[PDB]
């Protein structure tokens, strides 16, 4: 009934992609709203910006509380930076695509958590938004390696890789409103909120080769930050199977050899 | 030599595995024993190696004392000193450590699994080299930590698959036609005294599966009970009841807590 039948929120390539689908296959842009993140300043950089392309494209920016009432409105959350409260809003058709295998790794700093906490895979996750962070009913995942020298930067392209992709693979059956979903269990579910990570990692070298790969490449993301070894920037940490003795650290201009308790090669590499 | 095996350490497993050895394949002339620096030398909720020993005439010797024994089996179960292979003329140097290795090498490892929101643990037999927990592994069984097993309940896991473990291999051990294969750097994790404190500080802004696992992970009453609001804890329940986001209630004898996705946990206050 209503003419707008569609709010996207959020930022960076997934939320543009998206939107660039539905642009394309789905809906004209006078059915579409944009709610871009508070930080967008509209300037394309390392990655797209939702409100650059809303404004290229003529669609509509909005706030929450004008599409509060927009009865059967599809709202997605791709990145979005307010959490929501489902009963402001009449529509119940209200998604989120969050970039961890959920019920694991819930909340923030997602690309920085599983690595910190020594995973080998990640996801992203197609839920309903309900009231809790990351809680509602999983519609769909995709879960896909964290190769062993991929650093948060590479996870996190990643998750804007699959997640674009599980738009698109769900989509469709949002629209018609035909999806299938199934509750989270409380087994397994682990979060995260920003108080908990310390973006200056102070690394714990009293642990494995792995652990201390791992507490290194969790930390670099060059837009943001990379981990510092004896004042020296790190741009890449490479995990070896070779055997060097236990416990090596040795600084050379360009690079550190480092083992741990178990004794394996890193090679952490110094950006200069 | 005489000597044929040397038993080092502490507790059920040591004890009743020396048993075993006395019972089916070595007498008390043909063994030597040493107990972990805290051994009372009396049983209590276990028993004691120091006293076994003694009971029955087998000698209680020093490090020094056996590495010059050629052709000796050392075998470490839960013993408190870090070895140097250099040492030894004998090469057939034996650990079961309380882990699925290569995960949770080092200390604590009934709290460490919980702590860090894993579904099961294991016992696995290896060859000491010179690193803490790192050789390579001879067998490995695995088991569930269920739900509401408190670090206790592991730990009393831990001996009795070890116990089992022992004796599955020492056949092997003693022909020398056992079999091992090094372990992989994935996976690999450790941690040390310093990592844990064992006044645990209860982080509520997470999941109720991770509170309820910090709780439970530091259920050992022989040592210490978690305390909340000046209550020690003696029992976890989580259950998949959602009563809510972030509740904290106490009563009398139990708290109602809940994390950031709502799924009820009674924490059982110790009746004394
Ligand atoms: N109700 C609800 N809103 C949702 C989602 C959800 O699953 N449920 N998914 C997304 C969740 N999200 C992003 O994808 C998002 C946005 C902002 C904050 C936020 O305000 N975080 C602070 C909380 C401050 C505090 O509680 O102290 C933080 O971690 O510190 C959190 C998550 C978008 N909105
Ligand atoms: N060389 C070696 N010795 C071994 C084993 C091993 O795999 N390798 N297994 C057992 C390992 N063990 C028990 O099963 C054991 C005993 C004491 C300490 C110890 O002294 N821990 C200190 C570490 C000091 C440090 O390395 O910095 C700690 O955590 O504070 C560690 C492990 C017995 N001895
Ligand atoms: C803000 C910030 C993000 N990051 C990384 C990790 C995040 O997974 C990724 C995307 O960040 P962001 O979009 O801010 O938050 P979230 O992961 O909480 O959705 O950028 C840093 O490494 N350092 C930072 O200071
Ligand atoms: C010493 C100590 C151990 N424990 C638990 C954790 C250990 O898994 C178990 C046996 O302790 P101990 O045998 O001293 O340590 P480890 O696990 O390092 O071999 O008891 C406590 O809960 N509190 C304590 O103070």
């Amino acid at each position: 009934g209503h003419m707008i039948k569609i709010c996207i929120a959020g930022k960076n390539n997934i939320a543009v992609n998206s939107l660039q689908f539905i642009l394309k296959n789905y809906f004209e842009a006078d059915q579409i709203v944009v709610i871009p993140n508070k930080n967008d300043k509209g300037i394309d950089s390392w990655q797209k910006s939702l409100l650059k392309f809303a404004l290229d494209n003529n669609i509509k920016i909005v706030t929450l509380d004008e599409i509060y009432n927009i009865e059967q409105i599809i709202f997605f959350s791709l990145e979005f930076d307010q959490i929501i409260k489902i009963e402001n809003f009449k529509s119940d058709r209200l998604f989120n695509i969050h970039f961890s295998a959920l019920p694991k790794y819930k909340g923030v700093f997602t690309s920085i958590t599983p690595i910190l906490n020594n995973e080998l895979e990640s996801g992203v996750t197609l839920h309903r938004i309900d009231n809790g962070i990351d809680t509602g009913n999983i519609i769909d995942q995709h879960c896909f390696p964290i190769d062993i020298n991929d650093t948060a930067r590479d996870l996190y392209f990643n998750y804007l890789k699959y997640g674009e992709s599980i738009f698109k693979k769900n989509i469709q059956t949002i629209i018609n409103n035909s999806y299938k979903d199934l509750k989270q269990t409380n087994i397994n579910s682990s979060y995260f909120s920003r108080k908990d990570i310390n973006l200056v990692h102070k690394i714990n070298f009293k642990k494995t080769s792995f652990e201390i790969h791992n507490q290194i490449r969790a930390f670099i993301f060059q837009e943001y930050q990379l981990p510092i070894i004896n004042n020296s920037k790190i741009i890449k940490s490479i995990l070896a199977n070779e055997f060097i003795g236990y416990n090596v650290f040795e600084e050379f201009e360009n690079y550190f050899i480092i083992s741990g308790i178990d004794g394996f090669k890193i090679i952490a590499q110094k950006l200069n």
